[PDB]
Parts: C-alpha cells; sequence; structure tokens
C-alpha cells in the first residue's frame, strides 16, 4: 500500500513515490496504468524534457484518468531560441504555463516549479504572476528548483509580506553521493515548510549496484565505491537490493515528501514500491551516513563539527 | 596611503585594512594602536570571547583619550560563561552582553557590533528588535553578523525591512584563495543586499604566507595548496610581491569586500601588509589564481557555475 | 410571525428558526414549501450527510425557489477514501465547494462553513481560498463549526490582517444540557461579530421530555434529570412544551442568530414555532440557569465564581 | 544538576524547577535565596498581590548584592488597592505598578513580567503597546500571562505580530495530574505560537502529596482524586520516587512545560523536590497516570480527543 | 455651452447640470435628446424612484445613446418586504447591483452611490464588495449620501488603508435654505477630494419664487422670506429669475461639481441652463449668504464665530 | 460614595464628577483640593489658557505632595502669547507647551492631555506623532481633544491606528439640556471608537440653575429655555431633586459620558453637586425631559432622527 506525505507545510499530501518522466501510445497508458494501481499518481515532467514531447506523451497517457492524477511540471528554461524564451518573466511564465497546459491536455496543473533561478527578473514580479496563475485556476500550487539558500528564503519572506502564494515544494538533487541539500536547502525547508520532491535519488544510476570496485559534481571513484561497501553490507543485513536501501535512506531524511523513480514495467515498479514496508535501522542508517559524509562547506563546517551546534543544531 | 571602501550599502566608509585582536600589556597594545592609527588603519576588531573579555578590556585602556578616531568592531552571542544564558543571541544575553562589552571598552557606544554566530532558538524578530533598540540607544552605529546560513541571513534581512528595523550591513566572514566558499551564497547574497564583507583569516590561518610550499574551516589537501602556492609564486616573480600581499590583494579584488582584518605586531610587520595596497593584481593574475584555487561547487550552485543556468543568472566572480 | 437577526456583525439577516437537514421527491418539496410559507427559509447541510445525498435532495427541493432561501452547507470532513478527499486546503476546497454548487443545482451557497479545524493547512491559505471563492461569487458568507477558541482567533486575526473574508457564523452545539459553548466561543463571538447558528438545540433529543426520571460527551442521568425537573417546572408556569422551552431559551443567549430544527411535517414545523412569541421571564432562565450550570474548566472558574470577574465579566 | 528549557519559543533558557513565593525575616529569605542558588534554583516568582507587596520588598532584599544571578518572575493586575485604578492592565496602573515593582525589588529591571488575570477593560492593543514601552526602556526583559482564554491570548499574540509589538513568551498556568484543563486549548496553543508553561499549584494544591488516600480550580472529586493517587502508587512501587516527585516529573514530560515552581523552606525540603529531575516517567508509566487522571473533555475538543476529527487536527498528549 | 467639472479628486468630469429623475417612451426619449444637445449628460436614479420604473424608464431612453451618458444612480434602502431587501451587506449590494444594470440595460454604470448609512454592516466589507464591483467593470466611480461626516471619513480612510476605490460624489441636498452641507461634509469633501452632487437646489420648489409674503427640516416661513427677499433684490440687479439665482449661488460654492435640476422640456431645460454664463458678484454672494445664515451647531460654532478660526478656518 | 466610569475604551477609570478649574490663593485652592479629594472627586481639570496660567501653577501648588492621589487633565493649543507659534497643534508649540505645563502643575506627567481645539494647519500624522513620542516618555497617560468635527476626529483616530500610535480616549464637550448638539455626530462616533466625554457647562452657562424661569454656543432662545425649566420643574416634584442636580444627572444618563465637570467653591457646594448621583432619572422622566429639549436636527441626521433612515442606523439617544 503507497505512503502519503504533506507537501511541505502547504496541507496537500503526495505518494511517498512519484514517477519521473525524467518519456507508443499504448505503452505510456499502460505505465500510467500501472502506476495509478500501485498508488504512485504523482506524474512529473517539464517543457524541456524532448522539447515538449514529454509533456504531450504524458498528457495523452492521463487522458482519461488526469483527475485520479497528480501532474507536477517544471518551467523557466530555454524552450526557444528567441531572446524571451526563457526566463521567468512575465511574458514567457505566461505564455509557458498556458503551453504546458496545451501539450499536457488540462485545464490545470496541481504543480507548478520553476526550473531554475532568474536573477534578471523581480522576485515580486515572478511572485505575482504565479498568483494570478493561482487564482485564475491554471495552477493549485508551485515550487522551485535549483535555488541557493538566500534565493529561495528571498522569494518566501516576498511572498508572506505581499500576501501571495508561497514554494511548498523543492525538487532537489539529494541522494546518498549527493548530500549537498543538506546545508542550506533542508533546514529552510524545515524552517520554512518546503516539502522536498527529490530527483535522481540512485545519484544518475550511480547507486544501482552496477558499479563498484550536468547538475551534480562528478563523483570521485573512491568515495562511491566506499557509499558502495556499506550499502553492501547493509544489503547483506537487510535482503533488499541497493536501490531499495537509497530509496528507503531518502525517505527517512527530513523534508523528503516524494522520491520520483521511473518504471519501465511493472518488475521495475515492483522492485522500486520494495523501498516501502520496512525501515533501515539507526545504526544501518548510521553506517550509511558515515560512508557517504563529506566536509561541508564554510559557514555550515563549524556547525557540523559541533562547535557552533549548542544554539544552532544542524537537522541530520 | 589608506585606501576605504563603503561597508556594503550602509554609506559607512572602513579603512581596507584592519586591525584584528583575534595578539592582545596596556603600554604595549597603547604602541600598536599609535602606530596602526599613523597608517590610517583605524578599524579594530574584537569580541568577549577573545581571551575572556581580556581582548576588549586591553583594547578599550588602548584607545582612551581617542576613542574618537577609531571603528570598533565587536562580536557577542558565542559562549561566554557557563551560565544557561552565558550564550546566544536572547534578548537576555544581547542586552547584558552588549552593556558588559561597553564597560570592557570604556566607551559609550560601539561602531559596528555583530553576531558571532546563528542562534537557530531565537526568532529573528526578536534578535533584529533588540538589535535596534540598542542603535536607537546610541549604543552601536552598525550591525552585521558571522557565520550565517544564506538562508538565514536573506531571513533576517528581509524581517528587518519588513518591520523597519536596522538591517546587517558587514559580514565577518572567513574568505581567502584557499577557502572561497563565501562566493556560493554569501557573496551573492551580498551583492544582491547591500552586505559587504570584513574578512578574517585572510592567509587561511597562515597557510598562504610561504611558509608552507611543496576548527571554522575544512582542513585543506596539501596538493590543493601546493597548487595554489605554485600560482602565487608565478603571481610573485610578475609582481615583485610578497606571498601574503598578493594573498591579501587577491580578496582587495573580490565583490563585496570592504576590509581585510590583518595583524601587526608592530612597524615592520604593519608595514609589509601595508603593501597589500597601492597596486591591482592583473585581469589575468586573478584569473590565474583563481584557476589554481578553484573548486567544484556544491548543488545546487554547480550548474550555475559550469555554465548551464548561466545565462539567467550569473555567477559574481 | 418569523423573527430575523444579523448574523454576527455581517449585516446579513438570518431566520431565527432555521431547518437542518441533519432527508421522496414531492415529499422534500413539500418540507420545504411548508418551510417557506413560515418563513423558515434557512437551509443547513453538509457533504457527509448522506454521502452528498442529503445536498442534492435539497438542490432538487429548492429547484424553482432556491431564490427565496438562504443555502448553508459545510465541508472539509472526509468524503472519500483518497488522501486528498479530506481538509481545507486548497486542493480539496476547490474540488469539494465546486462538488456542492453541482449537487444543490445552484451557482452559489449563502454560508459555507469548514466543517472542523484543519491543523494542516495553514489558516492563512484557506482564508486565501475562500476569499477567491467569495469573489468568484461562489459564495456570500463564510463560516466555521468546531474551533477552538484560539483557532477561530488565529483566522479572524489573519483576515483582517491580509484584508480577507471573516467568518460570520459559527455552526455550533449549544443547548441546556450542553453549555461549553459558554467558556471560549461565545465571548470571542461577542468580541469579534461571529454569530452562532445552533444545532442540537434538544441535546440530541434528551430535552423532548421523553426521557425523565460523536460530538458531545455523554450526559450524566442524574444532571439530565436535573434539567428536565426544571423544565418541567417551567412547563407547568408556561404551558409550554419542553422542546419549546428549550429552544425559547436558546433564543435569549447572546450571540445565537438561528436554531437550526427538525419538521418532518406541518404539525411538528408549527410545534416548534411555538417556541416564538413569548419569551422566559428573568426568573424561568435563572431556574433554568441553575439547574443545568456545570462547573466551568480553568481558565475560565476564577471568572466565574466571581474573584477575576470585575475587569472581565462573564456573557451569561 | 540543574536541568534547564527554553521558554517557550524566546531562546530564553529557565531552571526546570524554580521557586514560588507564593513562604515569604530578611536572614531567613536570604538564606532561602543561598540555598535555591546553589542549586541551581534561580527562577523566583512573586506578585504585587503575595502579601500586599511584602513578598516582593522581601525577595528584593534577599536578592540585594546578586540579583544578577536570579531570573526574577513577577506577576500585576490584580486589584492591589481600594481606589478605581489599583487593578487592570491600563496604561495607568501598569506603570505604576511597575514601577513600584522595580522600587520594591529594589532592581533596575525584571526578568519576566506577566500580567496575572484578562483585564477586558483594556484594549490589547494598548496593553501591548505599554508592555513594549516598558521592555523598550530596558525594565523588562520578557513578557507573558496567566489566566487567558485561549482566544484572549491568540488576540493579543496576533496584535502583537501585527503592530511588531513584543509577545507573551511565558504562560503562568495552573497544571496538575489533577488539573489537566491546560491541555485543551492553552497548551495547543503554546505549541502553535511558542509560549511556554510555567506551572504553579503542579500538586493539585497539596491533594498529590500522599496525603490524601482512600478558588482557581473546581474541587476535585474524591473519588477521581483516590483514582489518580491509586496509579501514583503504583508508579511509586516500580521508580521508588515520592508521589510529589511524580506529580513533578509527569508535569515535566508535557509539551510546552518550561518550568514548575516549587516550594522550599530548607534544604531538605528543597532536596525532596529536586529528586523530580534526573530520571523520567516512562512511556507506559506516563500512559497509566494519564488513563487515572483523563476526564471528558468540553466541547469542542470532545470530538478531536475522541478520534472522529483527529486524522486533520491531533492531540499534542 | 455647457461647463464640466472634476468630480472630487477623481480626474473624472461632469457636466456642472445634470438631470435628476428624481419619471411615454418616446417623451422620455425626446427629454433625453434634448438634455445631450444642451450637454447635459448626467443622468441621475436611485431603485427607489417609483419601485424601479425610473431606472428602467431612464434604460429605455438612453438605449441608442448610453455611451453618450453618464449614468448615475443609487441603492441600499429598502426595495422589497423581504429581511434582505435593504442595507449594504453583501448580498444586498451585489442583488441591487445587477438588478439596476439589467433595469438600465446595460452593462455599467458610471456612478454607483450608497443612498444611505447601513450601521448595521462593516464598511470594510461594503467597500470591499463595491471594489470587486468596480474590478469586475459593472462600476466605474463610487459615492454616497447622507452619510455622516464621521461615516464617511471612516469609509474613506478604511479605502485608503485596504488599497480599494474610494467615494469620490457626495449627492448631498445643497441650497440658500439648506446650507447644512457647509458645517462636516464640505469641508470633509474639500480636505479628502469628494466632489458634490447636489439635490433639491431650489429646497423642494421653495426657492422658485412662488413662495413670497423627509430629508430636510421644515422651514420656518420668516427665514424663507428673508431669502427670498434678498433674492428679490438680486434679480432687480442681474435680470435673473430666482431659480438662476439659486443654482448660481450653488455653482459657486466649494466641492460643488453637479446639480441636479429637473427639465420637462426645452423652456424649463433652457430656464436652468441660464444659471450658466454669468456670475452672482461678491457682493450679491455675500447679501445672499447673509439672509440665508443660520446659527452653527457646537462644535462648529466657534469656528464660525472667529473664536477658533485662526488655525481652521471656515470654506465659505 | 463616588460613582467611577470608564473613560471611553482606555480601561481608565474617573470620578462621575470632575473638578473644572474653569474659580481658581495657595492655602484656599489647597482646601478645595482636600474637600475634592475627601469626597471622591479627584479629576481636576485645566488649561494652559485659564488665567494665562495661573490655574496650572496653583493646582499644581495645591497638589503637591499627593500629586499621586490626583488625575489630572489639561488642556492646550489655543493662543497663550503673542507669537507666531505661541498657538496651534505643531510640534514646536506642543512639545513646548507641554513641557511648560508640566514645570507649572510642578509634575513629571499629566494624566489627560487634550487638544483644546483643532489645528487645520497641522497634519492629523505630525500632531499624533508628537503625542505618541510624550506618552511613550511618560509625560502623559492618555490623550483627548475638545472641539473637533466628527470628521476630524475620525480623521484622527484612523491615523493612530494605522500607525500603531495612541489614541483619543476623551472627548471634552459641550453638553447640556439646552446644548445637544453633541448628540449628532459627536455622541455615535464616540460610540463606535471608543471615545468617552469629559462634559463641561452642563447647565448650559448658568442657565439650567433655576434662576432663569418664565463663545462656544449659540444663544438659547428663551422661550426654548422656559419650556426646559418647565420640564425640570416638573420633574424636581417627582425627584425632589434640584435643577442642577437633574441637569447632571440627565448627563450621567446618556451614553459616552464618563465625566461631569462641576464647580465647588466649598464644602457645601460640592455636597449639592454630589446630590447628583446616588440616584437615576427614570426612562419616563428621561423622555419627559428629552421632548423639551428636542431641536430639528440638521441634515444629514434629521432623516434618521424623524425614523426614515433608522431601520439600519438607528440614533443611540
Ligand atoms: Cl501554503
Ligand atoms: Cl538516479
Ligand atoms: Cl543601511
Ligand atoms: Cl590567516
Ligand atoms: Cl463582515
Ligand atoms: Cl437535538
Ligand atoms: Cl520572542
Ligand atoms: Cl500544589
Ligand atoms: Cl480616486
Ligand atoms: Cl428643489
Ligand atoms: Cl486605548
Ligand atoms: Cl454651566
Ligand atoms: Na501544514
Ligand atoms: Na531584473
Ligand atoms: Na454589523
Ligand atoms: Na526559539
Ligand atoms: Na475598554
Ligand atoms: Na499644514
Amino acid at each position: 500500500s503507497m505512503e502519503h506525505r504533506y507537501l511541505g507545510n502547504s496541507g496537500f499530501k503526495v505518494p511517498a513515490l512519484g514517477f519521473g518522466t525524467g518519456f507508443d501510445v499504448a505503452g505510456a497508458r499502460r505505465i500510467i496504468d500501472i502506476c495509478l494501481d500501485a498508488g504512485v499518481n504523482l506524474f512529473d515532467t517539464a517543457d524541456v524534457y524532448s522539447n515538449g514531447a514529454s509533456e504531450s506523451i504524458l498528457g495523452a497517457a492521463l487522458k482519461g484518468r488526469r483527475d485520479k492524477a497528480i501532474v507536477s511540471t517544471k518551467l523557466s528554461l530555454r524552450i526557444g531560441e528567441g531572446p524571451n524564451d526563457v526566463g521567468s518573466s512575465r511574458h514567457h511564465l505566461i505564455a509557458a504555463t498556458n503551453a504546458a497546459l496545451q501539450r499536457l491536455d488540462t485545464d490545470y496543473i496541481d504543480i507548478l516549479q520553476l526550473h531554475a533561478f532568474d536573477a534578471m527578473t523581480p522576485v515580486e514580479q515572478v511572485l505575482g504572476t504565479l498568483d494570478d496563475l493561482v487564482r485564475a485556476g491554471k495552477v493549485r500550487y508551485i515550487g522551485l528548483s535549483n535555488f541557493s539558500g538566500w534565493q529561495l528564503m528571498k522569494s518566501l519572506a516576498a511572498a508572506d509580506r505581499l500576501g501571495l502564494q508561497r514554494y511548498v515544494a523543492n525538487q532537489t538533487y539529494y541522494s546518498l553521493i549527493g548530500r549537498d541539500y543538506e546545508w542550506e536547502l533542508m533546514p529552510l525547508g524545515i524552517d520554512q515548510g518546503v516539502g522536498a520532491i527529490v530527483w535522481s535519488p540512485l545519484g544518475w544510476g550511480r547507486l544501482t549496484g552496477k558499479i563498484r570496485r550536468g547538475f551534480a559534481p562528478p563523483v570521485d571513484d573512491e568515495r562511491l565505491y566506499r557509499v558502495v561497501d556499506a550499502m553492501d553490507e547493509v544489503a547483506l543485513e537487510t535482503g533488499k537490493t541497493l536501490p531499495q536501501i537509497a530509496l528507503n535512506w531518502l525517505l527517512q531524511r527530513p523534508t523528503v515528501a516524494s522520491v520520483l523513480i521511473g518504471a519501465r514495467d511493472e518488475e521495475q515498479l515492483m522492485q522500486n514500491l520494495g523501498a516501502l514496508g520496512w525501515q533501515l535501522t539507526t545504526e544501518q542508517v548510521a553506517r550509511l551516513d558515515a560512508a557517504s559524509a563529506v566536509t561541508p562547506p564554510y559557514p555550515y563546517y563549524p556547525y557540523w563539527n559541533g562547535q557552533f551546534a549548542e544554539r544552532s543544531p544542524v537537522a541530520v
């Protein structure tokens, strides 16, 4: 049975596992149906995924069942050659939102996320445009991806001050080999009620077990192998697969509302659902955390090493 | 001659080099103050935790009779006693500690009062209210912080603006050629919000002195340090400047940097540090130093720094 | 002739007696017609009353006369098995309001009330969604049911601060045997202009006279019998029935704007209308109050017993 | 060793046990203060109405020379004289009474100033403005209240936030195993809004001492009291702790509780109360005590406490 | 040629003379046409004027030329027997505005005015409802009639504070024999940019010359005759009629943006237009003011008699 | 025994009868203060213009040693000198005049400071800011006004609320049986906005004394005065009370009236005025007096008072 979680402080619930189209019409309908049957009813896409084709294919697959789905999409990355075919200025946000609705073949999007930070458009303007889309019924909830801590906080404070809609979802990279989310974005999310929707949870296929002795730093072989060693040890104790361990570990982390998985078929979906219904023990998590730990940058370092932890403890 | 810079967007000017009591003999201290003031190094930085208050007392004694010629920067909020309220930024400790610092410094006001760390246990609205009251009372002119996350500093600045309270204008930050993490969040926030950097440990805890060659900061990997020193040596050949002078000058070319805190035991050491002024590393020399010191940015900065998302959100350096 | 009262500070008037569907098409039309003829033109329902059938039946009965009715409905209780088929988050509020409009077969609701407090959704979001529904013309007035004093006050303060619509109606349990409304909710209602629409005024059939020597505490037999004794004594003086006394008592209480009654036919409606056109005397009310009095909880106790009453008197 | 807790969301720490002068011989009072301070019981609570001001005067005399080692909590707004303005929270009385308390206490500031009851005759905006002015003047560090309804406290907190004034951080509340009404409104409000409880009459006016066995609070029914004492006796067998120690420890496990006020005439009595610290009632022991002490919640709490509406609005205990 | 004036601080211009329907389809069209030809293109009506028939007749007469007219209407007085067929609460304001639009047979009203003060509805709610009507395009400008000074100021301050539309027109009784507008409402109008649209400018036919030796106090014969004497003297100097003098006097008074006149035919309209194109002299106005002066009430009295005039002069 | 009333919504209580120095020999003044205080008449009203400051000086001397037992009400803003700034409510004059009054009164604070007239030449936002500063400084407890139009008072109250400043709680108004104009605007505004009336010239400048029988206020027509006196005589027969006692009692039954200012040269006169207390004119007696004193309301009040628009906006009396 699918577990459901609150998306930040929004009061809206998402399934703990979602389907990341980061996409044969019959095949797409089948994937949607096996997902829906399993309770995986969050579907995530973006305008840039295959130049709009991912949204169109999703829309076509959901047609007839869209009311059973939570549709998450992203915009603001460059999607054309024109000088205004990019960013978060009012012109592009309006045009891109309408274009996504057309491709998805629906009258509303459940979660609309800005795909990157546009420093060239004032956050007050962006939030006004998003608020208007929400009030018009085109969007229910809003979120973001790839913002700095300060940029997200700036936006949340502006929304509150202006009485506009606030971000409730952060589409973030987070995995055992990519724990950077923990430094700024996680404690911000805790403080401000922003829930994480996690992508590349296997660190771009690196935590599958296949490997053994654009958005993320390449990972050093030695560190990867140390993490895989620890996962192997846990796999022996638990009988679970490396992907199931990676996912189970994420689901225990603060703020995590949903983790986006891939599923080409029933068998793959079932493997991923094997992340649910059990829990890594405290000791197992501690072992995985020790193996995956990296030196925190300044200014997090003296909090993480205990010096300033008294008055500002770390969440993990 | 001393160069002066605006401290963030405050309209207040500080000397490009300041004197960090993080060194401190009343006569000896007066003598150091004398040579600093003579050179235009009239920013003096201290903290309650420096020798359990003795640094502030010594500084106060050294400045007596001429305090008006100095810019006094002090820090509080770190644990300064064994009591449950001898720490943090709650109203009780902020008031008590500010008054205690004024008593030790033997003055009626502090030019720049900085919170030494982030106290997550006190609401930023309360902290800012307390600081605003101290400023309005004439006890403090300007306020700042040290060791805040990007989000924590932004949360505080937004609250100050919303409530009509004083805003932070100074970030006392670690920044050096071997410790460039300030660049990821804090620098671009400082640019956006008018917060100037007062830089400490500019030589990366003595590592950029030239002495080394082939708990606030990660320990530095030998191989990286040596690569940075190699690049500094090459620049030293062109410029004729010392490694410390290059390290300091490099900092002085970075966005937001208003002052760099140096140590000076005597005239000769002060003069060596003053050699960081009166010249500028060239674009090419800075690029060479940046290439040698570059580290892989964490997520979510990575795709902006590698160019993928740079179009609409360029990096400052 | 029907008496009418202001609904809190709203400037909107309701009949002193309303029809609580807490529901034969001809029969329903007849009930509506006898109610309308008597001036009982407030009809109260909820999505959960018979899984939507109460709203549908009301809608069908009012068709042709809806402009003569004040329609009150409630939502936010669990109405389906889905993770978002409950609560006050934007998704459910919008979907449920539209669903109620469809069942009621009308384009607007006079009074929309939140049926319980949803601690999982920020009150600022809830109020924004309600404000949007009001501005769209779908709802005229808003209210609540079953909030704590602090929760209702939090919501009223947020509405005022944000310039949004405020609650004007509290659908509350209140009766001679259930006087808890008096501790927090009544004095809040007085202070903030929120009028009570009273349900279960006979304490779930316990004040009918039939008994003699989910939402409310069960009542102790001895206390019930003491209240019934006092009602019997008043019935001897007045010649009125126990239900008429119970209703007349409620109608004298501060904040009470309407009391919801049941009416299966003309005879039952007429009995209830017998609550109007006369008044319990001061002495009779005092006798009923003494019999029904219960020890107030902390912190109300020292105000009610006179210790702190000087500067903060009790409303009854 | 004394345990310390945050007072609501304020960032200020209080000892988990405090000394309630609601007991008070200047030498005798100094002696009690000495033993309290030695044990870390450095919160002292008083009120203008305690012996018509004599309690505050005695406390002030007892603290003289070491007031800086104490956290002084005082209450005002109850009738303290026969005059028409010798009562309430209007500006006239609040100012006069605060200054009078400062004079009696022989100090320049009060750590926690609490309104003793709700004054419906004065607008909360006025009250909060007066309190904000006293805080800004340095006369008061933190503010609180006692005996407010849920709606009254929330109204005040919302007004403070809206107006940028000081907010209440302490609720001086009656709470005990036999008086759990604090749980219905005031506890969940305290959780939501960062108000910490300072608990008074923790033994339910001497009823939870073990002395009894088979005007702020309802009198308690004998049968209920005896059921609660039975459960305490069972826990006493497991833990080896006294009934008062169990009652105190139980309170210390409840959400929002920052400090519990106790009485101590001498070292031995103080030591008995300190036996509430250094251990914790287990989940099961708390559940047993809660089951014995449980009462039927009033409307509108009832359907949340019985599970009907609990899904979206759970109860804190 | 018609003179035009700014309506308070609104930037909107009205003709100095307007047509007050306070109303033969051909006859109505003719009256409208002669008015339009003369530049009298402000038409004022109300729901209560002949129980809606005045609005309907105006609408029918304007059909085909409505874009050349400025339509002013009033609502909030009791217009039916129902408990909510009156006042300024959201229910009635919305229903009445839509009903007026239907009767007038147009999609917008230029100036919508509240006909009296409704103390039972919060001004914040009233202003919100009016703001919504303006934003929807149903109303361009808003105003009021028959408010106390304090009530109008309360409403203006609330509008400004909440960022809502403010009143720009005060439909006021003002005439040589009814100068009470001068005490509170005129200096408020000056201070806050509210322009007067003047009704009963002849004091209900009393300043026509026919008389000689619900809303307004009856006038004492002796005072009326003294005013008529002064008008007669001015009529001798000027050669103008008494109505022309009365109107010319009003048009010189501070805040006056338009004066509503009656016109049954070309001849009557032409008589009224004779108020324009000349000016009473300073001396003539002073003579008329002296004859019409009444003792100001407290607290205006010590300002009007010069005692407190230094720091707070009177506008006339 | 003295009756006390809340001053508007302020939560502050005043005696139902106060002493108007608008009478004022230091010993003589002390004696009058003594008899007033003995009777509970402890509100003393004065103004800078009363005998060019001498009234305030005499009052200050009369209260010395016991000022804490009095409520001091004073007025400023009328012309008090020949200088261009010796008048009005601009910051210069308000500050200077308030300080001058404090000096004359020989006290550190004024209980109720009232603007004596409306200064249209100074923005109400400025006036309220100045008054707020005086209150925050502890120089003034409560503020009020006199002789404002309805719109001017409302404009000021709205500005105070919007800006978070002190609001007016007292309206020093003329009100009497023969001068009921207060009822049109100022009374219903006072009800709506929590402003209490302190009534002056309650006998209509000696006209309601019984002495007459068959520049703030219009002169009164003889015929009307005589009709009012006739009705008072009839009530005097029923009640046994004097005409002044009836006039005062009538005022005490009107909405918003918190205090009525009376004159008292000695014990006997004070006792006569105190005869207004301890009883109440009946509904019928008030109706009889109201019918005799009724005047035609101006526009726009007329259609509300005559019933036409009364449904949705009833009149308070
Ligand atoms: Cl939200
Ligand atoms: Cl992956
Ligand atoms: Cl600044
Ligand atoms: Cl260094
Ligand atoms: Cl409302
Ligand atoms: Cl019932
Ligand atoms: Cl706080
Ligand atoms: Cl106890
Ligand atoms: Cl405008
Ligand atoms: Cl007329
Ligand atoms: Cl007030
Ligand atoms: Cl008089
Ligand atoms: Na939430
Ligand atoms: Na830009
Ligand atoms: Na109302
Ligand atoms: Na905190
Ligand atoms: Na009050
Ligand atoms: Na001016």
